[PDB]
């Protein structure tokens, strides 16, 4: 057990972590690794069963993720000396220093920067999806980028808000039980924005955003309507005047036509027929970056705990076990 010191920004961290300042997330200098780090404090982690399960979920996810393009755990600690006093979880990872919004604002991007940036999302996404994990909330603010344009994926709704602009229609409107290609829709929205500098579907609300979406990709055909299990949702869509799919070369004028092709494969209304991350990486657009030998998959991820109903203290004991058994990367 290392020595801890206290400071109010209350944060109680091992002395290896120095020069803490706010970003509940702090930036710090890790003196063991020489890396700048983001330290997240989970403050009321075992408050309800919902909360206690969420802490356990977060820790498990972060402990599993060992990929260059996914946020992993450099360290996890608690100032607590026993399960009895255990009540704080601190999570340490690499500091990148900016998200993807803080990147288009600062510089104009080449088709090359877009390639490298989207390649990295799909590479980490191939990895996340291989462990049968769905991000569900991919957005430029959940993408951590450093100065070398290297990228890591992090985390895992009313009106004119960015929180909803990148969501697949089937999830935004609870159409069906959704797969991992909801994340591919999100990448499509992100990619488009990188090429145009403008949000793809900046709807003022859920319906407006659906209209924007259907204007580009067309109204659903007979087959996808069948797959919409929400009878309420299916019934509304059919009230809309049929629209065909727009020409994407006319929407994304002057774009690398390979980039246009990949956007068409990504932004398919029927989630069953979207391109997967594994497939998208093999797309001609990433010929420059693609290396099937350097695009690894994840180890088995056991999420059978998700189906389990447990009392607060049980989720907390599980979380604790996971804290104390943590072995740092090397
Ligand atoms: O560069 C970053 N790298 C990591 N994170 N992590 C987190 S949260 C987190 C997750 C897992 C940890 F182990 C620890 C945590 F703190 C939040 C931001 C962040 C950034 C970052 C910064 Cl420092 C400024 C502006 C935008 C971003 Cl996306
Ligand atoms: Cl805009």
């Amino acid at each position: 057990r290392p020595t801890f010191y206290r400071q109010e920004l209350i944060w109680e961290v091992p002395e290896r972590y120095q020069n803490l300042s706010p970003v509940s997330v702090c930036a710090a200098f890790d003196t063991k690794t020489g890396l700048r780090v983001a330290v997240k404090k989970l403050s009321r982690p075992f408050q309800s069963i919902i909360h206690a399960k969420r802490t356990y979920r977060e820790l498990r996810l972060l402990k599993h993720m060992k990929h260059e393009n996914v946020i992993g755990l450099l360290d996890v600690f608690t100032p607590a000396r026993s399960l009895e006093e255990f009540n704080d979880v601190y999570l340490v990872t690499h500091l990148m220093g900016a998200d993807l919004n803080n990147i288009v604002k600062c510089q104009k991007l080449t088709d090359d920067h877009v390639q490298f940036l989207i390649y990295q999302i799909l590479r980490g996404l191939k990895y996340i999806h291989s462990a049968d994990i769905i991000h569900r909330d991919l957005k430029p603010s959940n993408l951590a980028v450093n100065e070398d344009c290297e990228l890591k994926i992090l985390d895992f709704m009313t009106g004119y808000v960015a929180t909803r602009w990148y969501r697949a229609p089937e999830i935004m409107l609870n159409w069906m039980h959704y797969n991992q290609t909801v994340d591919i829709w999100s990448v499509g929205c992100i990619m488009a924005e990188l090429l145009t500098g403008r949000t793809l579907f900046p709807g003022t609300d859920h319906i407006d955003q659906l209209k924007l979406i259907l204007r580009l990709v067309g109204t659903p055909g007979a087959e996808l309507l069948k797959k919409i299990s929400s009878e309420s949702a299916r019934n509304y869509i059919q009230s809309l005047t049929q629209m065909p799919k727009m020409n994407f070369a006319n929407v994304f004028i002057g774009a690398n036509p390979l980039a246009v092709d990949l956007l068409e494969k990504m932004l398919v209304l029927d989630s069953d027929k979207r391109i997967t991350a594994a497939q998208a990486l093999a797309h001609a657009y990433f010929a420059q970056y693609h290396d099937p030998d350097d695009e690894p998959v994840a180890d088995p991820y056991d999420q059978s705990f998700e189906s389990r109903d447990l009392l607060i203290d049980e989720w907390k004991s599980l979380t604790y076990d996971e804290v104390i058994s943590f072995v740092p990367p090397p």
